[PDB]
């Protein structure tokens, strides 16, 4: 019975974190998709409107529960009876970070394992900053998101 | 009749970003040096300011033009018949950023071809933002700017 | 869940240890699959590898230690493996480990390549760093399982 | 313009491919060399690479392949290039690739090197890896043309 | 009679900031821990906090004078008639960061040499910025501060 | 305070003379160490090495050029180093030279590894690149000490 966190600020969850939380979800028995309440940068969408759009994405996935969170993410993963932290390794991911942030996590909480995914080729050369640049930037992006995803960056951009 | 588009913040323009477009300008017939109006961090000169000092840092190259613009470079290339982009690819370049931009620029634009130039070794470490620090500072950036650009950074900082 | 942990494994070091550890708390069963890699032409026998892995394994009860030289994506197919496991030190490595995972993927999509981090204490060995400094006579000891360590003491007397 | 696009292409993949269309779609003139690379000890020799790069960029009118044992600054120079593409998948193969530059600018100035990157379904192979897959009878059919296939096929038959 | 700077921000001092001027000390006959006086981003910690913090945690080691600064790190070291800058390198670290800025630092001042230190494998993947992100989410840092460092930093984050 | 400056300097270039001259600004003596590196297959003989080094160096007082095929840490215990300099051109390399210092502090703690960056003039080559562009008959003058240059034409002839 092992269950796995998959933490992030999902602002707005994209294709490339569906394509990592299914690949979680036909290994671990439990997934978390757990979302950051509060970041350094203030998020895009608020944490209601990033849960709802991530609990829609991933309803299809039995498995997913979509939870929010504001403290660290070994303090949440050790409060979930989580010992699989699970981290998206794109092509273009900062790898000296993900070390930095893992040999953390493991000093905070020994026995919680992260462990790497690599999304489809698909999605190895996006991220939510870029799509929202992009957008924010009248460019077309309706590939990278989930359908409901696209439609809520829509109304977004139209009143800002 | 190729035409390239060079897109950039260039404040200021740099000797390593003259170097860049003169490469271009020997192997495409038009280049059009195009300067980021609104970028997300203020700049420290406009862009009427950045757009005076690139003409007259180029103007010995026939075959360049430069322009501002605040639209998708894939959009500005594109309207400006552009099926070239050239990026300048430092020794200290962020290259996980120019994938991730040039595979974005190729979903946006599939006919705009991404193309790498290298500088010279001279200026393969430098950056606009390391001579801005620098310059800050009161560091000597002389040997990294054109004498115009040098004489506009000097009554920046005086009156700053 | 059935996992495959594969590499050349020549030796096996206390950072491979680290990471077949980590798997076992993790997954019901490892295998560890020790390729017989001849284009890199080893310093030990495939059926020395395997010997040492076993050895250096046995306290880890849901470790089976298997050589094979068949693609490795097919290896895990025949070990009703769904679970490749890769140890990652530096971004270096993690470039090769890209193409051989998204490899793997064309070849068995429901085969998971998932990447483990070791202990800061092995980040910064390997296997041909190891023989390097055991061939000019270095202290070596630290980085072994004590029967590794004899094994490699033997072959280079 | 004529641009050069050299490379020991052992074989040539979809990836080289990619690469040489763009550089035709670029450029009035592209010369897809292929160098003898004797020190990388080839599977294929050089007219067997240069007979199935032919066949594979037939339907590209602007390119021609054409071997070469020269310096490649030398070779450039030869057929009149001004432009030497070179493909870009990652970051560890920028920094050979910033050395060779920076030393074929020294050997010829006037020459410039141009960086393309390839669709995103082939910047995770290298001829090396679909070789070392087809060693251990894996399905590389997907990576190559078909003329490529069939030729790596009956060499390691 | 070599001199060598170990600059940085210093918010605050940490272990591996303690193991690479430590190195420094067996090396060369005098070393200046200088410490960044107004940063591009606001310290948590004062001028004089950092000072005193960085005063305590190398008392015991002799050769050490610590000392602020505010001009170019290549300017003060040539006030302070060294020839060394020192950089520690992390596994973790930006490298193509610091090639810009020792190419930057010998274009300013020839003759100042930097010379990179490795710390120990224990503080090869954390940073103050880690360390204090950490701290603000209540996370365990002790093991990564001199003892000074730790109590300071619970007072510090007590009342903000 | 003494400094080892090891390598195999195979053959030694205007980039090993950067970094050694900076060396000898920093430390009171500095031995130039050129291991005999038989696995490399070296183009030059420990004694050719040994001696293209010496003539290179001869204007640097406090340089010392001496061969050696003993562990580098054993061999700097040896020469009361307490200080191992390392060059740095780019990334690629960073990995590896952290693999061999943190196994150098293993092996002898006392001993200090540094690293130096070499001018921008010679941040690009390496003795392979240099050696590849010769045996290809191009012009490499640039990047050699005139002896070195010579011995090089000599060797290839
Ligand atoms: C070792 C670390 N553990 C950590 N846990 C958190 N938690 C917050 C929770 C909220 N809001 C967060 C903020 C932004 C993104 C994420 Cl994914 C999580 N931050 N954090 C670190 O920066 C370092
Ligand atoms: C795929 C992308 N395409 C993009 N085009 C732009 N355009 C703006 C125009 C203005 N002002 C800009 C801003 C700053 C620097 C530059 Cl060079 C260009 N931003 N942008 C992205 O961030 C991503
Ligand atoms: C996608 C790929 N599939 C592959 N299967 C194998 N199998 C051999 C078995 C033998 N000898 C092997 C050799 C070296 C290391 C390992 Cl772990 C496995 N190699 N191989 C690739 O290099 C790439
Ligand atoms: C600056 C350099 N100039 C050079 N010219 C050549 N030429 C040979 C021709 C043969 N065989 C070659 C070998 C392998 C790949 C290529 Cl693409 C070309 N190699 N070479 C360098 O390695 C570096
Ligand atoms: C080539 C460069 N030389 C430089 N010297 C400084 N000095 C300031 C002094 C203050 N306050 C500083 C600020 C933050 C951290 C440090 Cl370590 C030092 N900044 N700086 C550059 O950004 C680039
Ligand atoms: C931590 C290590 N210690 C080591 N000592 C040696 N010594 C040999 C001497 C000979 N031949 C050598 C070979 C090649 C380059 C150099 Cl610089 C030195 N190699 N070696 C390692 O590769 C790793």
């Amino acid at each position: 019975q092992k269950r796995a966190i998959y933490p992030g600020t999902f602002d707005p969850i994209t294709n490339g974190h569906i394509d990592i939380v299914t690949r979680a979800t036909q290994m671990f028995d439990h997934v978390i998709l757990a979302i950051a309440a509060s970041p350094s940068k203030k998020p895009m969408f608020t944490l209601e409107e990033r849960v709802a759009l991530a609990q829609q994405a991933t309803a299809h996935l039995g498995n997913v529960e979509v939870v929010g969170f504001s403290d660290l993410m070994a303090n949440f993963a050790r409060n979930q009876h989580a010992t699989v932290l699970i981290r998206g390794l794109r092509a273009v991911a900062d790898f000296e970070y993900e070390m930095q942030l893992a040999h953390m996590n493991r000093h905070l909480m020994p026995e919680l394992e992260s462990v790497f995914l690599m999304p489809s080729k698909e999605w190895s050369f996006i991220s939510s900053s870029l799509v929202k640049e992009v957008a924010r930037h009248q460019g077309d992006v309706t590939h990278f998101l989930p359908e409901n995803v696209h439609q809520a960056l829509m109304a977004k951009l139209a009143v800002d």
